[PDB]
């Protein structure tokens, strides 16, 4: 008895994972109506190219805290207790959201996150990697499947969400996004229990002694310093939301360039360099369904016979329908890896530029066809399939997805029923000629 063929715990595991993806995109599906919603009241006093902006470097936040949650796990807690504790403060930020308040809510709900996902979320595919031995040839099947799971919880979560927002308003429906991470807890507890090795219930990997002292230095110069930015910063009057959102976009980049400059100074991390940048590029496009694409949704497509959040849904549908084909495809010369990033930076870039059609023939003041959104995700996730489908390269996928974001956080600022065509042509077209330009470079890069 197994399922599909792999151990039972991965059933556990995958329903864990199944139901924090399913909170997560169910709250990131309504979250950026919902401060729209907050403006147009009155409550929360911002723009909607700052809260747009807000959107972005949230989600740059949850993915630069994902590189610190392994070593938390690893070292000091141990890896279940890691995703146990992390999603009940995942829980306790949506919990938040759905309790009688307003804008003074947002930070508590958005810290509480952060912190709970950077603790789950490496660390669930850390204990996929425990059901199997070192030799055992199942393992890319079973993360195969654990990865299905992930995408199911995203595909259905705007559906149910978006629809119990629309009907029962916006504090009923981040309370279901609650509940969703409340039931992969019962599953993860009850379940985890049974299957899951007590041998990772403590850390494996655990502070010496000696390593205790150095830690808590480090950790603490860096908060200082932080902190003591914050405080020159309000000195000199840069205190607005913009400004604090700046600092952490500058923050999100300064890190992979710091890593750079630091391991640069044979040299084949130097044929990295546009890999990285090829990786940032698309990420930042990919991260932007569910902020310039979310707002065109809501302001430029006739969907006044469905919840506009479930276009949200085409991303991890997409994903699904796309894994089984590529599954194939890579077992029927393979091209090269530089190669993938340069021509899924091209279909990033083709997404961006068919956006760009239907104001540029139709005019940017009516309402266009569902059909353009549709085909704009089957583009970037065509792009998607390329780039990223465990490690150690887990920090850097959650590094380049972090500095996107980032990067993001400031873009999306442009953004509006002005500079659409603009937008999207000029984006479009920019990650196209770098597609194209990694392609020159794809030789040499081979090799190193
Ligand atoms: C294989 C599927 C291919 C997917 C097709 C994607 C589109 C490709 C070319 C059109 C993009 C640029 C569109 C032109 C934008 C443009 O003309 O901007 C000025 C505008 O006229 C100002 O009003
Ligand atoms: C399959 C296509 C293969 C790749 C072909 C690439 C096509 C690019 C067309 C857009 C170029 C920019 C033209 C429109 C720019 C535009 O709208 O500018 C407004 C003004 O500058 C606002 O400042
Ligand atoms: C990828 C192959 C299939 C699609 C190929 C893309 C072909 C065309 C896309 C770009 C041009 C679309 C037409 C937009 C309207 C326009 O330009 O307004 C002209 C301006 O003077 C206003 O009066
Ligand atoms: C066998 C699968 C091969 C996969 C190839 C699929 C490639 C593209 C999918 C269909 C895209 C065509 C849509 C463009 C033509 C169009 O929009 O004209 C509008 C017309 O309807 C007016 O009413
Ligand atoms: C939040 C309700 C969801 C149901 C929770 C059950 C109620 C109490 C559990 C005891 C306290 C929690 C201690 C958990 C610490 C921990 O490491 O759990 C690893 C677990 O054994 C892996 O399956
Ligand atoms: C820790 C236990 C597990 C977690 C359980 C999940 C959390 C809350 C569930 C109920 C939410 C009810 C929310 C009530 C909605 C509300 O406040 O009012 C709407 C508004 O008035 C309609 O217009
Ligand atoms: C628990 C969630 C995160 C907690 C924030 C801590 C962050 C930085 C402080 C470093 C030292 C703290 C670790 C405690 C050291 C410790 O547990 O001792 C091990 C060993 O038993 C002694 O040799
Ligand atoms: C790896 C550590 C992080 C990297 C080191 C960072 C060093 C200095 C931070 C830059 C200044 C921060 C202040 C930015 C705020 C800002 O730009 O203000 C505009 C706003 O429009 C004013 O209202
Ligand atoms: C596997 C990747 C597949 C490639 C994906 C890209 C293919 C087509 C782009 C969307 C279709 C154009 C939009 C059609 C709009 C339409 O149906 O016209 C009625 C509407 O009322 C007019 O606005
Ligand atoms: C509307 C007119 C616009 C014209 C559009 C033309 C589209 C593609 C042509 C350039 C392709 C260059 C790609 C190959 C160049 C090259 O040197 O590649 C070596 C590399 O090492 C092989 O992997």
């Amino acid at each position: 008895k197994t399922f599909f063929g792999q151990p039972l715990g991965l059933s556990t595991l995958f329903m864990t994972e199944m139901w924090e993806r399913f909170s997560y995109y169910g709250m990131r599906a309504i979250l950026l109506y919902y401060m729209w919603f907050l403006i147009s009241t009155g409550d929360l006093h911002i723009t909607r190219a700052t809260a747009a902006s807000i959107m972005a470097i949230y989600a740059s936040m949850v993915y630069l805290s994902g590189t610190i949650g392994g070593f938390v796990a690893d070292r000091i807690i141990g890896a279940r207790p890691a995703v146990f504790w992390g999603g009940v403060l995942i829980m306790l930020g949506h919990i938040v959201l759905a309790l009688p308040f307003g804008a003074s809510a947002l930070f508590g709900s958005i810290i509480l996150i952060i912190i709970g996902t950077g603790f789950l979320k490496p660390n669930v595919s850390t204990l996929v990697g425990t059901l199997y031995d070192e030799h055992d040839r199942r393992r890319d099947a079973g993360f195969s499947i654990f990865v299905f799971g992930i995408n199911l919880g995203a595909f259905i979560a705007p559906l149910i969400v978006g629809a119990a927002q629309e009907a029962a308003g916006y504090h009923v429906a981040f309370s279901l996004a609650a509940i969703g991470m409340f039931i992969g807890l019962l599953v993860y507890y009850f379940g985890g229990k049974k299957t899951l090795d007590p041998h990772y219930l403590r850390p494996t990997d655990p502070l010496a002694p000696e390593e205790v002292k150095p830690l808590l230095v480090k950790v603490s110069l860096a908060v200082a310093g932080f902190i003591a930015i914050i405080v020159v910063m309000n000195l000199v009057g840069w205190n607005s939301l913009p400004a604090y959102i700046n600092l952490l976009t500058i923050v999100a980049i300064a890190i992979p360039v710091f890593y750079f400059a630091w391991m640069i100074s044979h040299l084949r991390v130097v044929s990295y360099i546009p890999l990285f940048i090829a990786a940032v590029l698309f990420w930042a496009i990919e991260e932007q369904g569910s902020v310039v694409l979310a707002t065109f949704a809501a302001e430029r497509v006739d969907s006044s016979w469905f919840p506009v959040s479930w276009f949200q849904s085409l991303n991890p549908l997409f994903i699904m329908l796309y894994t089984p084909f590529f599954a194939w495809l890579w077992t029927a010369n393979q091209p090269s890896s530089p190669t993938k990033f340069a021509v899924g930076l091209m279909f990033a870039g083709l997404s961006f530029l068919l956006m760009a059609i239907p104001g540029a023939l139709y005019g940017t003041s009516g309402k266009v066809s569902p059909l353009w959104l549709v085909g704009s995700w089957a583009l970037v996730i065509l792009g998607e399939m390329l780039i990223s489908p465990n490690s150690q390269m887990m920090s850097m996928w959650f590094l380049s997805s972090s500095v996107g974001s980032a990067l993001n956080a400031q873009l999306v600022t442009l953004y509006n029923a002005k500079s659409e065509v603009a937008y999207f042509s000029y984006f479009g077209l920019g990650s196209v000629v770098l597609g194209i330009v990694l392609v020159f470079l794809s030789k040499r890069i081979q090799g190193l």
